């Protein structure tokens, strides 16, 4: 009742072109002011959770999807490509590729029984999918051993069946019996537990095509030409001593990364096993299939100054004769030392120093992205993005990531957003983890 008032205002600020499940879950309520951070449930142990499949309706069965298995992995990225978009007439479909899930679902500690799904009894048609992955989080100072949930899907025909809860309850059951009792999840929708909210953004890499596909618009009193001239990128990258990410660099970067990253209230703590895996893709993939692109700067001697990364996630375009596909390059994790010889992160000179470097690197991330035959480069106002987003012509994008923490309460973490939904250039963000 007094929880809905605060909720509506949250949806209202996220306005853009009752909850009888989470009601019964360990999630921070809207009106809940957190005095002390930590778990919500009384600490349980494996033996309190039964190993039995949760009752689905008639005609459905549970199923683990082995990623390594060609057959099953297809059933996943087929269900996703066709249903993971709300509107049928949108003009765009998601394009999850065998290369993508072999990167995103194959992380150190990945259990095949943790890549959950629902199939039909008679047909074997995969009509649901919610997977997870084991990680440790850095929820404001404390270390939280948890699991990242992503890629939730229910087949479009079976929407409003309250089957989502069941798919959560089950993935909760399967994780809990492994001595892992928390989670981090992100969604576009508003739910009881928002620890932070971030806004999406767009750097137009191929404006022409983006405008010819209805994915961006023409501003008033502006020529089509004017926009093409505005977003005109060069062909070659500018910052000296820049190259790709070899294995030889790993030990040097890993440190530089978590060193830089230990400034965000919420982070995912990396091990050199899951770090190599996240930032190096399959041995030899062609440019049109390659998933993750990581770049680094080697100082003449051999020192590593700064690194960045980004991942391709393409759309398939429908009703358009000229174009059949649209390339999207999402900004991922990055590090830099330009603000290391300073004592305060919010020091004016140290902010300038972090800025003019982040501007250099990300501008180059854009070029290298355009070169990777992508059409738009995406960012999140999370991390230290706010320093460059305005400058680098990253247009304001309608759409908000709401960050949630299952079975754990924490104070609001800056998400790079001012009261009125503008980029917070003075405070930036303490959100350091990037979800897909
Ligand atoms: C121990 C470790 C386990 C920890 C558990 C971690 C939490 C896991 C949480 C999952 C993290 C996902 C993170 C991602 O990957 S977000 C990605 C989800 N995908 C999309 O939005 C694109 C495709 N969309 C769909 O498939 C939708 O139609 C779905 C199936 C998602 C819901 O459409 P539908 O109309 O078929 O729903 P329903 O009738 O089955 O179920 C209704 C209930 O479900 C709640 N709902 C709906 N969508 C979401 C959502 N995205 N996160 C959390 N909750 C969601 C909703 O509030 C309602 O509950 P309540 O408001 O009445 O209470
Ligand atoms: O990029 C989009 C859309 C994204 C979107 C939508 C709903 C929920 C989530 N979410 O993460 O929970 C979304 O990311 S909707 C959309 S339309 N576009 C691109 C677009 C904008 C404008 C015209 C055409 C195409």
């Amino acid at each position: 009742d007094k929880a809905k008032k605060l909720e509506n205002l949250l949806k209202l600020l996220q306005l853009n072109n009752d909850h009888k499940f989470w009601r019964t879950q360990p999630v921070k309520d809207f009106d809940e002011k957190v005095v002390e951070e930590g778990p919500i449930d009384k600490p349980k142990t494996p033996e309190d959770i039964s190993d039995k499949p949760l009752p689905l309706l008639s005609s459905f069965e549970w199923c683990s999807i082995d990623v390594d298995n060609k057959k099953q992995l297809e059933d996943v990225f087929v269900l996703l490509n066709e249903n993971y978009v709300e509107d049928r007439d949108a003009g765009f479909r998601f394009n999850y590729t065998k290369e993508f899930f072999n990167w995103a679902l194959k992380s150190p500690g990945w259990k095949k029984d943790w890549h959950i799904g629902v199939r039909v009894k008679e047909t074997q048609k995969l009509v649901a999918f919610i997977s997870a992955i084991p990680v440790t989080l850095g929820v404001r100072g404390k270390q939280v051993p948890s699991v990242e949930i992503n890629f939730l899907c229910v087949h479009k025909q079976l929407r409003s069946k309250r089957l989502t809860p069941v798919l959560i309850k089950e993935i909760t059951r399967r994780v809990n019996k492994c001595d892992i009792w928390h989670a981090l999840y992100t969604a576009g929708i508003v739910l009881p537990a928002p620890v932070s909210t971030c806004r999406y953004t767009h750097r137009p890499l191929n404006w022409k095509k983006l405008y010819e596909v209805d994915f961006t618009g023409l501003p008033d009193g502006h020529t089509e030409e004017d926009m093409i001239a505005e977003n005109a990128l060069p062909a070659k990258t500018k910052t000296a001593g820049l190259r790709k990410l070899k294995k030889e660099d790993i030990d040097q970067v890993f440190e530089l990364f978590k060193r830089y990253q230990s400034r965000f209230e919420l982070i995912q703590i990396f091990t050199k096993e899951e770090f190599e895996h996240n930032f190096i893709g399959e041995e030899s993939l062609p440019l049109d299939k390659q998933v993750i692109f990581s770049y680094v700067v080697e100082q003449p001697d051999g020192k590593i100054t700064d690194f960045f990364s980004f991942y391709s996630l393409p759309f398939t375009i429908l009703n358009n004769t000229k174009y059949k596909d649209l390339g999207i390059g999402y900004l991922y994790y990055y590090a830099t030392d330009a603000d290391f010889q300073f004592k305060d992160r919010f020091d004016p000179k140290a902010t300038k120093a972090l800025k003019t470097r982040l501007c250099e690197l990300i501008y180059d991330a854009c070029i290298l992205a355009k070169n990777a035959n992508m059409d738009v480069f995406n960012a999140l106002t999370s991390q230290d993005n706010t320093l460059f987003l305005d400058d680098l012509k990253f247009g304001p994008g309608d759409g908000f990531l709401n960050f949630y923490l299952f079975n754990y309460r924490a104070k609001p973490i800056t998400g790079g957003l001012n009261p009125d939904n503008s980029n917070d250039i003075k405070r930036r963000s303490n959100v350091g983890v990037v979800m897909l």
